[PDB]
């Protein structure tokens, strides 16, 4: 038994290339680890984003591991394994903003079945955000979360996240909300040490279920094999270990 897994190869640290052009990254290391548990051979191939789903349905390969968010639009065409990595979102402000002084009672905040303690934390931040100029990228889940969960907060919209960042550095806005995968490398750059992430690391709700293995709907047995492998990889700490290695934070889901 052997499967071909498609990835982008242009989305570091999920899937990208080494100096020799070989596919590397979290998706590649996890894909190989999952296939090893499944006792199946693994081959990674490159596929441009626009054709990644049609080429799966055309049968060019058996699965997709390309930081693909499990979402209703994709679920209309393909099936997904259980999530293999969460997609945390967090807030961004300037270094020395008073917003950094706000104590974070719960670091990880899953939004789906919000506990009274979790809701109290989200209300506490929403309260402070009342007097803060907020900026968000238009058409994103970040804009949706602010419009649905934080109506008490004034928001301005931008075409790109780079433009949100430029206006925060210019002082036109005081804070933002974006993905940790974008914000962590951004704030790690010496030229951006005047910026800081803060607040809860949120997942679920409007932010989706996380990333999953894209599989043809008919391949029920392959999804079952992937689900068993993912649960075993979460259970033994492999997902957590690879998450820390590739991202510098733990985005592993619950088993």
């Amino acid at each position: 038994k052997s499967i071909t897994i498609a990835t982008e190869g242009s989305y570091a640290p999920y899937n990208f290339k080494d100096a020799g052009g070989k596919l590397i990254g979290f998706d590649i290391d996890l894909g190989n680890d999952l296939c090893k548990r499944m006792n199946i051979e693994c081959k990674f191939v490159e596929q441009a984003w626009d054709g990644i789903i049609p080429s799966l349905t055309a049968g060019r390969y058996d699965a997709i591991m390309a930081a693909m968010g499990i979402q209703p639009a994709r679920e209309k065409v393909i099936a997904f394994s259980r999530p293999y990595l969460l997609t945390p979102m967090t807030f961004l402000t300037t270094a020395d903003s008073p917003l950094l002084k706000t104590q974070v009672a719960i670091e990880n905040l899953p939004l789906d079945n919000i506990t009274p303690e979790q809701k109290a934390e989200l209300d506490k931040f929403t309260k402070i955000f009342e007097g803060v100029k907020f900026g968000v990228q238009a058409g994103t889940s970040h804009e949706a979360f602010m419009k649905q969960m934080m109506p008490s907060v004034q928001i301005s919209t931008y075409d790109t996240i780079d433009n949100v960042v430029m206006d925060l550095k210019a002082g036109r806005i005081d804070a933002s909300l974006a993905s940790v995968s974008f914000l962590k490398p951004l704030t790690d750059k010496p030229d951006n040490k005047d910026l800081k992430m803060f607040g809860p690391r949120m997942t679920g709700g409007l932010f989706g279920k996380g990333v999953g293995v894209g599989i043809r709907k008919e391949d029920a047995d392959l999804k079952a094999l992937f689900d068993k492998a993912i649960d075993a990889a979460i259970a033994d700490g492999t997902v957590q270990k690879l998450s820390q290695q590739w991202f510098g934070y733990d985005a592993s889901p619950k088993q």
